[PDB]
C-alpha cells in the first residue's frame, strides 16, 4: 500500500548516494560538501538517541541475558513486571500478571536494576504482630513460643536466616518482627505455608491472653 | 494567505543554494565557508531534538506497530489511555474513554513502556475481604468455602491462576486475597461476572457470621 | 529610545561581516579563522536551545494545527488549560477559564500530549454511589432500577457505552460505578443533565431504604 | 580595588590575541593551532549554558514583552509571583506581594508558561457549598434561589459564564458548584463583592433549613 | 607535602607543551595530531561542566551582585537561606540562621530565583481567623471592628495594602483573611507588632461572642 | 543458531574495513570520506552513553573496590540493597535479602553514594519513648534511671557515644531520645540486645508510674 | 590473577600507539585517519562523564577544602551526613553517625550545597509551645516569664539572637516561638542545656494554669 511512503524511503537513501557521486564528479566546489555533509551526522545525532540506540543495546543483551524467557522480572525503578515473553531488538514482549503484553523498549534494560525473582532461592515471609501495652509483661514468653514454633515447623528453612524479636517500639503497638524463609518459590505452595503460619501464630498471641492491637486513642471529656 | 510566512520559507531554502554557489564562484575566501558552514549543522542540531526526531521515530513505528488501531494503550509511565485512533508522523490521534482526542507526539512511544490491554487474554479480578479479629477462629473455613466456589463458578477460568489465602495480617483487618481471572476481556461481560462474584462472596462471609470490617479504634475514657 | 541597545544589535551583526571580509583579504593567517570560527557555532549552539527552537517548532505547528483557535486544550502533562487565543511564533496566547492570558512558548507543544476537549463527541458522567453494608442484600435490585433508568432517560446516549455495576468492594462502602455519556459537550446543558441524573438516582437509593454511606468506624470502650 | 581580579580579565583576553598573532607569525607549526584552538570553543561551550544564554534570551524578550512592568506575573510552573519591577539582561527585578525583590534570571522566561493576571478581564469567583444528606430533598429549590440571585446581583457579570449546579456527589457532602465572574479585577473591589455574595448565599442555605455540612462519621458501639 | 600529587600536576601540563613542540619539530606524521588533539578538548568538555563553569559564572556575579554581603537570601527553589557571608569564585560562604556556614557553589546562582528579603521594604503579616458557623450572622460586624482597628493602629502602614474579608468558605470554618504590612523589616520589632495585633484581634472575636473554631465532626450513634 | 544474527555482526564490522580500503584505493573523491566518516563517530556517540560506558566504569571499579563481595551495600539514592554477589563488566550480581538476584549495571556505581553497612563498626540503636504530660514532673528522674542503666549494661559500648535526653517536645507526647551503640554488627546478636534493652527500659517507665503514651485528643460536647 | 584482564589493558593502550605509527608510516591513505580518529574522542566523550570528571573535580577540591577531615557535613540536597573520614580522588570516605562508611564520589561535591555544622558557632534551640484557647487571656504574662528566664539563664547566649513571641495562630493551638542559641556546639552539653530549658519552661506554663495543648475536636450528637 501507500505510494508516498514507499517512495520517500528511496528518496532519503538515493540522495546520500547522489551527494557522494556529485562531489566525486563535480561539486565545485569541494568546500561546500563537508559542511552540508556535517548536518547529516549532527541531525541524525540529535534525532538519534534511543531510537537508534535500541539496536546496539539490544545486541549487548544478546551477548548475555540476565533474564531468560522463563522468568518474571520486577524492577524497583521502572514499573514493569511479570514473565518475560519474547526478546526482540526494537522491543521485548512481556506478559504481566494481568496477562496484558507490555512491549518494553530494549534500551531501558541498559539502565535500571533488573532483579528477577524467577531465579529465587526462597520466599521471605515477613510479618508484624503488635500487642497492646496491656500485654507488655508477657512479651518475653509469647515471643519465645513463636520463636520455638518456626524452628519445628516443616515448611520454613531452619538453616536459613530466622529472626524474631521485640524490635520496634512503634506507635500504639509493640510490633514484633517475624522474619523467616520458605522452601518453594512457587506461588501456591508458599502462600499455603504462609496461611498455615499466620493461623498458628495468631493462636499463640490469642493463647496467652495477649491481644492483637489496633490504632487506639485517649478521648478526654468535660464533666 | 500571509505574505511574510510564504516568503520566509523561500528565504531559508534560497540561501542554502546561495552559499553553495558563492563558494563555487568566489567565497574568498574558501576559509570562511566551513565555519559559517558549521553553525547551520550545530544550530539545527540543538534546535532539532524531538521536533526533528518525530519523523524518524515515527518511521520506526511504521516498520512494526506494537499497537494497531483497534486497541487501547495504557502506559504506566506517561498519562495516555484509550483506543488508538489514527497514526501519523508528527502525531498520533488517540481517543480517550472520555472521547477527547489526545494528539500524542510520536517520539514518546520510543521511550515509555506501552502495554496494551486491548490484546488481553483475560481480566484479573483482584479484591480484598477483611474480617474482624472477632471472626478470627473461623478464618480457615470461610476461606475454604470461598476457595471452593470459584472453582465451580462458570465465569472464572479454573485452569488459570487461582489463589485465595489469608495473606496479609494488616491493620485493623485480616485481609484475604481473592485473585482469579475472567474469560472475556470485554467490558460489560467481565464486570457482570465481577458483580456476580462479589454478591456470592459477600454472602459467604455473612453466612458464617464473620462480619465485614471497617477501620476501628479503641477509645479510652476518664471515670 | 536607548542608544546602547540599538547600537549593540549593529555591533553583533557587523562583526560577522568583518570576520568574513578579513579572512577574504588578509587573516594571516588563515589558520586562526576556523578556530575562532567554531566558537560562534558552538556558543550559539549551547546558548541556543529553546530560545532558537521556538521558531522551527512553531513552523511545524504552522504546517498543521491539532488545536485551532476555537477550542480549549487541557494537557495532562504541563499545566495549561482553557481556550486557545491566538497563535504566534515566539508564543501562543491562551485564555484560561479565569480569563487570564497565559503566553505559552511554542516549543512545549512539541513534547506534551495535547488533548483538546473542545473537539469532544460527548461528556462522560462518572460517579460513585456507595451503600452501607446494611443495604447489602438489596444491592442487586437497587442497581437494576438505576440500570433501567439511564436507558430510558432522554439525555444520555443509550447507544454509547453504558455500564453500571457493583464493581469495587472498597473501604467502608460498597461503591457502584455509574458510567454513561451525555449528548451535548456544551457546559450548561451537560451539567443540567448531570443534576437531573443525580437527583433521580439519589431518590432511588433513598426509595428502597438503602442509605447513602459515609466513612464509619467501630469505637471500643472499657466498662 | 583588587589587582589580581582586574589583571586576570586582561589576561584571558590578551592571550586570545597572542595565539592569533603567533599562528600568523610563526606557530611552527600551523597544525597545533586548530587543536588548542578547539578547546576554547568547546570549553566555553560546556561552561556557557545559561550564563551565556541569558543575554540572547533577554534580547528576545526585548523584541516583544508579554509582561510589561505594570503587571503581576504568576507562573504555574516556577514559583515566581508579584508585580514586574524592572527589566535587565542578566536579571529581572520583580517585587513580590511580600515586597521582597526577587531577581529572576531572564533565561527562565524562555521556558515556563507565564500567565499574567495583571491583564485580566475578570475575576472568577469559585466556591463550593455542601449540604447534609438531610437537606437532600430540598436541593432543587435551594439551588434555584441561589441561581436566581446571581443574575440579579449588580456585581457579577450576567453576560459572562454563570453556572450553578449539583455537580459533585462527593464524600459526606453534596457539593454545589458556584461559578461566576466579577467586574473589577482590582483587589479590594472584587473581594468586597465576594464577601457580599457569600453573606447572601450563606443566608439562603440557612433560610430553607438546609444546613451547611462538615466531615461526619458513623460511630459504632458495644452494648 | 606529597610528591606524587605535586608531580602529577607538572606532568598533565608539560605534555600539552610536548605535543605542541613535537608536532612543530617532527610528528611524522602531522595527521595523528588533530585526532589525539581532539580528545583533549572533548574529554575536558564532558569532564568540565560546573567544575569549570563556576569561575565564569562567578565572574558574571562579579560584574554585578544582586546580593551584597549584608543580606539574607532565601531561594524558593534550592534550599539555601541566611545571611551572605563572603563571596569567592569556587564557592560562596553563607551563614544560616543556625550559624552553620554552608559553602554554596557559585554556578547555582546562575539558575535559581534568588529573592533577598534583606532588601525588604516591609513585612506582610498574614493570618487567618475562622469562626464557627454559630458565629455566622455576626460575621459582618466582627470583620468591621477588625477592619477598623488596623487602620488606627500605629504599627501597620495604613497607606500600604490592607485587606480584610470573608474570603474563603473553607472546611469546618469561616476563614477570614487578615492581610497587612508592618513598618520595620527588623525581626524583633515586627514580631512584637504581630503579637500586639493577634492579642487585640483575638479579643475582638472573643468580645462579640463569636468563638474561635477547631476541626469538628458529627458523630452518629445507635439507640 | 540464527543465520541473520550471526551474519549481521560480520556485516557491521566488514564495512568499517571496506570504507577504510576504499578511501585508500579510490574514494573519489577523498572529500566525501571525512563527512560519512563523521556520522559514525557522532551516531556511536549519541547511541553510546551508558551502553558503552559500562566497561570503562567497570574497569575503574576494578582498580579499587569500595565494596568487596562479602558485604551488603545499601544506597540512600538508588534502591539496591543486600549482599554483593559477583562482579562483572556489563553487570554486577547482587543478592537481596529476599534472595532475588538483582543485576546492577555497573555505571550506576559511578554516581550514587554507596555506603556499605557490611563494614560497620557498630549498630546504633535509636528509639523514642514518649510520656504523657501527666508524667511530666517525674521526667527528670525516669530519664536518669534510664541514663544509668545503659552505662551498666554489658551489651552497649559505654565508651562510644551515649546520649539520653528530653530532646523533643513534640505533639501529644514528651519524646525522649535513647541513642546508643551495640557491639556486634551481626544481626541476631544485636537484635537480641535490642530486645533486652526495650524490655528493661519499658519496665522503668512502668516502674515510676509514668505511662507510655499514644496519640490523644480533646473531645468537646453539647449539654 | 586474571590473564584476560591484565591483557586487555595492554591492548586498548597499544593500539593507540599502532594507529599513531601506521598513519606516520603508511595509512594510505591519510584520509581515513582523522575519521576513525574522531570516534575515539567522541566515544570517550560520551562514555566519559563523571567517571572521568571525578579526578579533575577532586583536584579542585585539593586546591581548597571547605570540609577538613575533622567535621561532619550535612547536605540539604543529597543525603550524606556524618564526619568526613578520608579524602581520595575517585572517592571520599565518610563515617556516618551509624558508623557505616559511605564512599562518596567526589564529583558530587561540585554541585550540592555542603554546609558543615562541624564549623558551627552555636546551636539554635527552636521549640514550640502551644496553649489552649482557654489560656488565651494569660498569654501576655506567660510569654513574659519565659521571655525573662532565657536572659537570666547561664547556658544561652544573651548577646545572640533571642526571640520569643506569640507568632503563629495555628490550628487548635496558640503556638509560641522559642528561639535561642546555646554556647557549646558539642552534643551532650547542648542537649543537656535543652533538657534544662524545657524542664524550666514546662513548669512555667504549668505554673500559671495555662495548660499544654493537643489536637482537639468538637463532637456533635443527636438527642
Amino acid at each position: 500500500t501507500s505510494a508516498r511512503i514507499m517512495s520517500r524511503i528511496i528518496k532519503i537513501t538515493i540522495i546520500v548516494v547522489l551527494v557522494l557521486l556529485y562531489g566525486e564528479h563535480f561539486g565545485m566546489s569541494l568546500s561546500g560538501l563537508l559542511t552540508f555533509g556535517g548536518i547529516g551526522g549532527l541531525a541524525v545525532g540529535m534525532a538519534g538517541k534511543d531510537i537508534l540506540s535500541n539496536f546496539f543495546s539490544g545486541i549487548m543483551l544478546y551477548f548475555d541475558r540476565p533474564f531468560s524467557i522463563g522468568d518474571w522480572i520486577r524492577s524497583p525503578d521502572r514499573n514493569i513486571e511479570g514473565t518475560v515473553a519474547e526478546i526482540g531488538w526494537r522491543i521485548t514482549k512481556i506478559t504481566t500478571f494481568d496477562n496484558r503484553p507490555l512491549y518494553v523498549p530494549n534500551s531501558l534494560f541498559s539502565s535500571i536494576s533488573v532483579e528477577n525473582p524467577g531465579r529465587m532461592t526462597n520466599r521471605r515471609i515477613t510479618t508484624t504482630i503488635g500487642l497492646r501495652y496491656e500485654d507488655a509483661a508477657k512479651v518475653g514468653v509469647i515471643v519465645e513460643a513463636v520463636r520455638e514454633m518456626l524452628k519445628n515447623h516443616p515448611a520454613i528453612d531452619q538453616r536459613q536466616t530466622l529472626l524474631v524479636y521485640f524490635n520496634q517500639f512503634a506507635d500504639s503497638s509493640l510490633n514484633i518482627m517475624v522474619y523467616c524463609f520458605t522452601k518453594t518459590t512457587v506461588w501456591a505452595e508458599w502462600l499455603a505455608a504462609q496461611q498455615d503460619v499466620y493461623l498458628k501464630i495468631i493462636d499463640i498471641v490469642q493463647s496467652h491472653g495477649a491481644d492483637f492491637a489496633f490504632p487506639s486513642q485517649t478521648l478526654y471529656m468535660d464533666n
